[PDB]
């Protein structure tokens, strides 16, 4: 005596332990919403996504939820359940269940205005998730504020693995403009120049853009397409140094900056007024133009501005380094779809 569920878009299929659901999101990638967990009696989110239709959005997926079920730690939000249909034959749809978050980052700086406290706080635990994941060998990648999951009492948690993938240094190099993927506003200026974002240095670009954001709710580097986003930085940064350039060399990348005006750096102080001079000094060090010199994750959290907080031994790192086996590209939708279904089968009764 009862129904499967509809919310706005299309039914939900995920009875009987989960019910009351409410519509919060979509976005291209799968359908949000709020459901009562029967058993566990608490409220979770559960994502419904068809990705099999598509090659890409199989890939985000088989990321998404190898990693996260991998991942064990405080500040990285884990799957407690996964939902489809008992064979390979029947699954069209997966639905991915976490613990509920009531907002995320993106949502908290539209009309909230964080204090230094609340600041110093979730950088902490932004970093010490990222410390973890960079100890397992991985990149997100893809590191925003829609990204940071955030409870009442302001627990933070990374949830978007979708682009997520194994270091590897030694194949970080490419040609000057090379197509990317990650969210424009948040990439660092060697993306546009010769980098693919094969290492642990991207991250950290990306959460200095996502401590400048905090510290003035509004983008540091708005970019409306992909050179912009680069005009955008160096707008900021200046002229990067003639003495030291590590890197850069392609002369493609090279010449373009050497065709540029010298510019000044615009002091942050003068772009933060009021704000901690600590992290503004740490906004610094993550924010550098040169990856090699940018500042790594343990040593941010070393950093001064963090110190209340900072214990090494409170820092866990992961067990075991992560291997991805399945290649950026080759690999069909249909492989993909049998990964997957193999990753999820832990959450069926046996
Ligand atoms: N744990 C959460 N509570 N509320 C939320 N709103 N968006 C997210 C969320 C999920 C998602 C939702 C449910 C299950 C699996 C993945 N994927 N995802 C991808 C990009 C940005 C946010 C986000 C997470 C939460």
């Amino acid at each position: 005596g009862a129904g499967p569920e509809m919310v706005r878009g299309q039914v939900f299929d995920v009875g009987p332990r989960y019910t009351n659901l409410s519509y919060i999101g979509e976005g291209a990638y799968g359908m949000v919403c709020s459901a009562y967990d029967n058993v566990n009696k608490v409220r979770v989110a559960i994502k419904k996504i068809s990705p099999f239709e598509h090659q890409t959005y199989c890939q985000r997926t088989l990321r998404e939820i190898k990693i996260l079920l991998r991942f064990r730690h405080e500040n990285i939000i884990g799957i407690n359940d996964i939902i489809r249909a008992p064979t390979i034959e029947q699954m069209k749809d997966v639905y991915i269940v976490q613990d509920l978050m009531e907002t995320d980052l993106y949502k908290l700086l539209k009309t909230q205005h964080l204090s230094n406290d609340h600041i110093c706080y979730f950088l902490y635990q932004i970093l010490r998730g990222l410390k973890y994941i960079h100890s397992a060998n991985v990149l997100h990648r893809d590191l925003k504020p829609s990204n940071l999951l955030l409870n009442t009492t302001c627990d933070l948690k990374i949830c978007d693995f979708g682009l997520a993938r194994v270091a590897d240094p030694d194949h970080d190099h490419t040609g000057f403009l090379t197509e990317y993927v990650a969210t424009r506003w948040y990439r660092a200026p060697e993306i546009m120049l010769n980098s693919k974002g094969y290492t642990k240095s991207i991250d950290i670009w990306s959460v200095g853009c996502i401590l400048a954001e905090m510290l003035s709710n509004r983008p540091i580097f708005p970019g409306k397409h992909y050179l912009d986003q680069l005009n955008h930085i160096l707008g900021i940064l200046g002229s990067p140094s003639q003495e030291d350039l590590n890197c850069i060399i392609n002369l493609k990348a090279r010449n373009y900056l050497l065709s540029l005006p010298h510019k000044n750096k615009v002091p942050w102080n003068r772009l933060f007024p009021n704000a901690d001079s600590k992290a503004l000094d740490l906004l610094d060090k993550m924010l550098t133009f040169n990856p090699h010199k940018r500042i790594e994750v343990e040593q941010a959290l070393a950093h001064p501005y963090l110190e209340q907080y900072y214990d090494p031994s409170d820092e866990p790192i992961a067990e075991a380094p992560f291997k991805f086996d399945m290649e950026l590209d080759d690999l069909p939708k249909e492989k993909l779809k049998e990964l997957i279904f193999e990753e999820t089968a832990r959450f069926q009764p046996g």
